[PDB]
């Protein structure tokens, strides 16, 4: 039994979960549920990324403590993920005692190992508010076209880019006062020192081809030292021995993966698993599911930090692309910027889980949610191919045979074709070739429905003395359904629970080898209903209104 620790990127605490986040959490959950079905020890870990200036300032605007604000967002995030049945073993926070101790520990080891450098920098400073200003909190007039009210390092009118120090008549977005250049000592992590170690990992062949290719571009550009400190005022962890200095969010953020796991172990009263998973000699596997925008961070900075602090590194990084709706980036004006909570007001979790899974692969390509296609695919595959197998046969069994399935398989050869596919389908789930697994499963679903069509139960049912044949045909269809729902169990948790209640049995991967014979099933009300474009229209309109 393998020991596996799987994570999803930690969501920022200052924004609601949207369909973009869901692609990642659903992809990981499918993989995690499959690994659990194969008997491995799995720890699915996540948490909110709760530190930083943006958060501190938002809390101040709302007139509440950052602690209260992140606490509310944490609850909101978990409610949404729970609604999509993302099976985390623990969901913690980067703002925790566990993360504080681990951040201090790692920093101390990096400093002791000579990987921390002191450097003085110059940055825009708000003298009224009394704080250094990140680029996005500095506004002014574009140096090129002279357009007013531009933010950060770029102009939204002429498209020019520049240092905020070039803005004409600069103004603090926080207080409106004119910012000035101010010096401050910062602490940098010497990432360049790990260049050779990182280059070796890149060419090892573990990472996705597209990722390794990207990394070569970054090595070509040249690794730089990374600033891991921030001056007060700040919402985060104070740096030991450095009054007024805090750990920059990106230093403590990934350590949150560790903090969340330590929290889980501590709550379980488990005093050995943390070290067994994070020590350099660990035989456990560590996987991070992440999006394209944070690959540089997880593939270079993170492994380097772990190495420098004597901890094991990721076994692999699983990168997915962006989510688009109707072919384009989510658009608020078009109502395609959809929140996870909003989605659930209109559709169930299984529908989106299935759709995403049917399009996912082991590559980093973008995933498109075409709403028209969504309706067609769900109705065609879930309702008409898979659920149909149960709904078209269950009635006769319950009404004509007291809910009892036949004592033998009507077509053992066909059943073997279904069980024989477990190896390829499981390997598809394992390798993250989700689209391939779904295609294979639906191909079997087509074969199953062809079988039922060929036997014509609707004809046999009205013909005198054909009771035995009817029970045989319908029981065969239900057993094929049993196998299909087993392969789809990691994808559709809710439909699976309903299927298990109907079948009177928990679905296990190895269980398909023993078909249900002389077995009692229960009656069921709509296992899964059709959806329509009117619902999609409502979702879009509701999203526009938000
Ligand atoms: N909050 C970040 C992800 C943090 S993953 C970590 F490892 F950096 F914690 C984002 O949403 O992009
Ligand atoms: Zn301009």
């Amino acid at each position: 039994a393998k020991k596996i620790l799987v994570t999803c990127a930690l969501p920022y605490a200052n924004g609601s979960i949207h369909l973009g986040h869901m692609l990642e959490h659903i992809q990981a959950d499918v993989w995690v549920r499959y690994q659990r079905m194969r008997g491995h020890e799995v720890n699915f870990i996540c948490a909110d990324d709760a530190h930083g200036t943006p958060i501190m300032l938002k809390a101040q605007q709302l007139g509440i403590t950052p602690e209260q604000m992140i606490g509310e967002m944490s609850q909101e995030h978990q409610t949404d993920f729970a609604g999509f049945n993302i099976s985390y073993d623990n969901y913690h926070s980067t703002h925790s005692e566990e993360n504080r101790q681990l951040s201090e520990l790692i920093y101390s080891r990096l400093k002791e190992n000579g990987f921390i450098k002191n450097r003085t920098i110059s940055q825009l400073y708000d003298p009224e508010k009394g704080m250094f200003l990140p680029d996005r909190f500095v506004k002014g007039t574009c140096p090129k076209c002279k357009s007013p009210d531009q933010y950060g390092d770029n102009c939204e009118v002429c498209g020019a880019t520049y240092s905020p120090t070039e803005l004409i008549e600069p103004k603090s977005v926080v207080s409106g006062a004119t910012p000035v250049m101010r010096d401050s000592e910062h602490f940098f992590f010497d990432l360049p020192s790990f260049s050779e170690m990182l280059q070796a990992w890149t060419r090892s062949g573990a990472l996705q081809e597209q990722v390794a290719n990207k990394m070569q571009e970054w090595f070509e550009s040249g690794l730089q030292q990374w600033d891991i400190s921030r001056d007060a005022p700040y919402f985060g962890f104070e740096i030991p021995n450095a009054p007024g200095k805090y750990f920059y969010v990106w230093l403590d953020a990934p350590i949150g993966y560790m903090g969340s796991f330590k929290n889980l172990c501590d709550k379980r009263g488990d005093s050995v698993s943390f070290d067994e998973y994070w020590k350099k000699d660990s035989t456990a596997e560590l996987y991070h599911f992440i999006g394209k925008d944070i690959v540089y961070f997880h593939s270079l900075f993170w492994p380097a930090m772990l190495e420098g602090s004597n901890f094991r590194k990721p076994s692999n990084l699983f990168v997915h692309g962006y989510v688009t709706v109707n072919g384009a980036k989510m658009s608020k004006s078009r109502g395609t910027f959809i929140k996870a909570s909003t989605w659930l007001n209109h559709f169930d979790a299984d529908s989106l889980r299935y759709y995403y899974t049917a399009k996912l692969s082991s590559r980093i390509d973008d995933i498109d949610l075409n709403l028209e296609d969504f309706v067609q695919r769900v109705n065609a595959d879930i309702v008409n191919k898979v659920v149909n197998l149960a709904s078209r046969n269950a009635g006769f069994i319950n009404k004509r045979f007291d809910g009892v399935l036949a004592s033998e398989l009507a077509d053992p050869q066909l059943y073997k074709t279904f069980t024989d596919a477990a190896e390829v389908i499981g390997e598809a789930w394992e390798s993250r070739e989700f689209g391939k697994a779904v295609r294979e499963i639906m191909a079997l679903a087509d074969l199953a429905n062809r079988y039922v069509d060929e036997q014509a139960p609707w004809v046999v049912a009205k013909q005198e003395g054909r009771d035995a044949d009817l029970q045989a045909i319908c029981s065969m269809g239900i057993n094929l359904f049993r196998v299909l729902m087993t392969y789809l169990k990691p994808v559709l948790p809710k439909l699976t629970e309903r299927a298990e209640a109907f079948l009177n049995t928990e679905l296990t991967w190895d269980g398909i080898q023993q078909p249900l014979l002389g077995h009692k099933v229960n009656p069921f009300k709509a296992l899964y209903n059709r959806i329509d474009m009117r619902q999609v229209e409502a979702l879009v309109e509701a999203s526009k209104e938000e």
